[PDB]
């Protein structure tokens, strides 16, 4: 077949792209087993083997390949439009049940709180396994994604787009069984530092959301969470974010002013309702804090469902969530004939900068939120050098561990800091930066991370666009890995919550998240008292 050749062709490219630009290679070779070569063969197999190959099909074939590294940072995208979609949304319960947390608004026999059992005579569980990846590992983070795409399919990512009528065995809340038939909203097919850390995933997902109804607060990076109010609101903010203050009462009857606040995405420009010319979402963040700095005892931060974003804006917000410097880890990275270039600009930009003024003069008054400061210009210099320290050494294959940009540690916003207790909320759908957050805090003991394990560590991604004959718009590959002592940072990929805590079916059933919250408030309260939550009760 003509396609198969071209398929095979563009495949050998991807193969090469893994060896040249995929930092976590060496790593991945251990934990998972994944052996690029013998995986590349399975590719051919599937290709030559198939009857007259479909273009789309080969795309899938390819997608699978990369999507097997089991790295959310890496995968492929194709110039495609074809796509399926059902106006529903679900969440899996602790024990293991599936409830309809939201129906868009097309008013159908289906309503909220309904347990989903089977699709076309197939128990959800099985219907989902089909959606899993190659080296599926049975983790929460994954089970989610699957579900995530259950009712939203994109050819753009190689998903096998369906269409037509379908069954939906939903069990009412009474213990009674019903079966519905619905139609898929189908669509016919017609630098290296400065790259936002986010999974490819989103890029198209984000575009998909806006494009088709689904605007719900259950989707990644929603300005508003999906967690109802934590009690009687005493203060709120009619701003860009979703913030308020409420009075919580412990196990005695003594009131406390607790502060809610949900960072949704770290790629700020993309914040729902953001107006460019006006003030930056980080200047207004500072405000929500200066109002907590004095009118609040504790701070709950919902960071669930965050995609990732700009490493520096993330760095910027921490800057104002602590009165003391925080410890930043190092990353092994890969460097090409252009990150080198990028550094040659840092160095020559602020080569003769001694004063704390010249510092802000050159680099501006702030870098995406974080404040300028000779200390910073001094970080970039030390950065710009290190890049070239690992350039001419025959080690581009994982440069010595280096701190993102010159930054070794965070520095307290010379203007606003939150000296009081903080508790962060996280779950299976927090990526790239969304990890760097709970982690950095938790590695300095500044927060009390609760909820389920993250989605997986961060690192600059490589957005490689290359000429091909198979629709590959782009291929994004992870270009940096976090190190430890002197290395090998893993055995999971995930910041673990101090307090493991899933969503109990009782929470989900009526969108009340009653129990989840209670346990939170408690924890907050034990903190309110002094510091250090003794036991889980």
């Amino acid at each position: 077949s003509l396609v198969c050749k071209n398929a095979l062709q563009d495949l050998s490219f991807l193969e090469h792209l893994l060896q040249v630009k995929y930092a976590p290679k060496t790593w991945k070779e251990q934990y998972l087993g994944w052996d690029l070569v013998q995986s590349s063969v399975s590719a051919q197999q599937k290709l030559r083997t198939q009857e007259n190959p479909s273009t789309s099909f080969c795309q899938q074939v390819l997608a699978d390949f990369i999507g097997g590294l089991n790295d959310f940072h890496a995968g492929v995208t194709f110039f495609a439009i074809e796509s399926a979609y059902l106006p529903y949304t679900v969440q899996k319960s602790s024990d293991g049940r599936f409830y309809f947390v939201d129906i868009m608004t097309f008013s159908s026999e289906i309503r909220v709180g309904d347990e989903l059992l089977e699709v076309d005579g197939a128990p959800v569980q099985d219907v989902l396994a089909t959606l899993y990846g190659s080296n599926h590992k049975g983790t929460a983070a994954e089970e989610s994604a699957a579900l995530r795409t259950l009712f939203s399919r994109m050819a753009s990512l190689g998903h096998k787009v369906p269409s037509g009528r379908t069954t939906l065995k939903i069990r009412r809340p009474f213990g009674t069984t019903r079966e519905v038939r619905v139609k898929w909203r189908y669509v016919p097919e017609g630098s290296l530092f400065y790259s936002p850390m986010v999974p490819h995933f989103w890029a198209e997902l984000r575009n998909h959301y806006a494009t088709s109804g689904l605007k719900s607060g259950y989707n990644i990076g929603s300005t508003d969470g999906f967690l109802p109010v934590i009690g009687p609101v005493i203060w709120e903010s009619e701003g860009l974010f979703r913030a308020y203050i409420s009075s919580v009462t412990d196990g005695d009857g003594k009131s406390h002013k607790v502060g809610f606040l949900r960072i949704p995405t770290y790629s700020w420009q993309d914040m729902e309702d953001f107006d460019p010319s006006g003030p930056p979402p980080w200047e207004e963040f500072a405000k929500i804090i200066q109002v907590f700095s004095s009118n609040t005892e504790a701070l709950i931060i919902d960071q669930t469902n965050n995609p990732g974003g700009s490493v520096l804006y993330l760095y910027a917000l921490l800057s104002m969530l602590t009165d003391r410097p925080l410890e930043l880890p190092k990353h092994r990275m890969i460097l090409t004939q252009d990150e080198v270039v990028d550094a040659l600009d840092w160095l020559t930009l602020l080569e003769n900068v001694d004063t704390n003024v010249e510092s802000r003069l050159a680099l501006g008054d702030n870098m995406e939120g974080y404040t300028v400061d000779l200390q910073v210009a001094e970080y970039l210099k030390s950065f710009g050098r290190q890049v070239l320290n690992c350039w001419s050494k025959g080690d581009i294959e994982l440069s010595t561990p280096i701190p993102l940009f010159g930054f070794e540690k965070i520095h307290p916003h010379p203007r606003v800091q939150y000296s009081k207790p903080i508790c962060v909320l996280i779950n299976e759908q927090d990526f790239a930066c969304a990890d760097f957050f709970p982690v950095v805090l938790k590695d300095n003991d500044r927060a009390l991370i609760v909820g389920t394990r993250t989605a997986g560590a961060g690192g600059f991604v490589f957005n490689v666009q290359f000429p091909n004959r198979t629709g590959i718009k782009t291929c994004s590959l992870t270009g940096s890995l976090a190190v430890r002592e002197h290395g090998a940072f893993i055995e999971n990929i995930g910041v673990e919550p101090h307090i493991d805590l899933p969503f109990t079916a009782n929470d989900i059933r009526y969108k009340g998240y009653s129990e989840y919250l209670d346990k939170v408030k408690k924890l907050v309260c034990q903190l309110i008292n002094n510091d250090g939550t003794i036991i889980l009760a």
